[PDB]
């Protein structure tokens, strides 16, 4: 089997991407944030505290004839940006782009943090990291991809995120028309439950490539590119007037600036992030100071190849017995 679904930026800055997901019988379609950095499929629901729901589409398990309460099961997640949510668990039928899993754990939110309430476009998350990170207690549950894997034509999914444009998540096949050149594959460590890999280095604009190992995660659920302070300093040094602002919480730059590209290494291959992808617009409405899309990972504890990086590539998440990651230009 295979599946294919269009993924759409939630706003003009590409802050996140949503993908429609069918849950239950009859289908309830929710727009979920596909997140290769986490492993829970959780949704706004009829059980969510009313004051915490503001425009989201909810899952109502009582209206799904295939929903079954998973007895005694609860979940709770606190993300690396202060965000959190929690609730109970149903199993139900879940389909993405024509690919169907029966008995998928659907984590129904009783509580969500403010940041989720305030984002009316995201109805929940669909985790695509390794099932070892799933938070369901007392019995951990499998991700959608883990449940689908054995049925797929090939045990893979691909992320093709757009810059200011729609893109695609495919399951079970590689669309060879979706990229240019070849896919370069690189080793993955699953030791922390992430799609964790080692970039071979970077360049800033048309500058010389610096060969240096950068360990990080491919994370579709993180907006920006978080890299070591040395690397980030080297990038913003090429932008006149850019500076790190403690009050704002990162590097800012004059909105009139032209940003250089940023290149990262995948083995001997190179992915070029156009400078425009690194512009996240005014720090506050009407400001002429703009927020940078490359920021320091110091104090995150890990480097993160978020959407800024991933949207410059066609990315293969290969879930073979020994997982690997593939990157191609597009």
């Amino acid at each position: 089997s295979t599946g294919s679904a269009t993924t759409t930026p939630i706003d003009s800055l590409d802050d996140a991407y949503i993908t429609p997901v069918q849950i239950g019988t009859p289908a309830q379609t929710l727009n979920l944030d596909f997140d290769t950095g986490s492993s829970d499929l959780w949704v706004f629901s009829s059980e969510t505290t009313a004051s915490e729901v503001d425009g989201q589409t909810i899952y109502t398990p009582s209206k799904s004839t295939t929903a079954k309460l998973l007895s005694g099961a609860t979940w709770s997640i606190s993300y690396g940006d202060g965000s959190s949510s929690s609730g109970d668990v149903y199993t139900d039928t879940v389909s993405v782009g024509g690919l169907t899993v029966t008995g998928q754990a659907v984590e129904s939110a009783k509580k969500v943090s403010s940041s989720f309430t305030e984002d009316s476009t995201i109805d929940g998350l669909l985790g695509l990291a390794f099932s070892t990170l799933n938070t369901v207690s007392p019995t951990q549950q499998k991700t959608f991809f883990d449940n689908a894997k054995a049925s797929l034509d090939s045990p893979v999914f691909t992320a093709d995120l757009g810059y200011h444009a729609p893109g695609t998540y495919n399951f079970g096949f590689i669309d060879t028309t979706a990229y240019t050149g070849s896919i370069t594959y690189t080793a993955v460590s699953t030791k922390q439950g992430f799609w964790e890999w080692t970039s071979t280095g970077y360049a800033v604009g048309s500058g010389t490539f610096k060969s240096t190992s950068i360990d990080g995660i491919a994370d579709t659920g993180t907006t920006l590119l978080y890299l070591p302070a040395t690397v980030v300093s080297a990038y913003w040094a090429q932008v006149s007037g850019a500076k790190s602002s403690s009050s704002v919480g990162g590097y800012v730059f004059p909105c009139s600036a032209t940003l250089p590209s940023f290149t990262f290494g995948v083995g001997s291959a190179r992915i070029v992030i156009p400078g425009d992808y690194i512009d996240f617009g005014p720090i506050s409405t009407g400001s002429s100071s703009c927020f940078g899309g490359i920021q320091s990972s110091a104090g995150i504890g890990i480097n993160i190849f978020g959407d800024v990086a991933l949207k410059a590539a066609f990315v293969v998440f290969n879930g073979a017995t020994t997982p690997t990651l593939g990157f191609a230009s597009k």
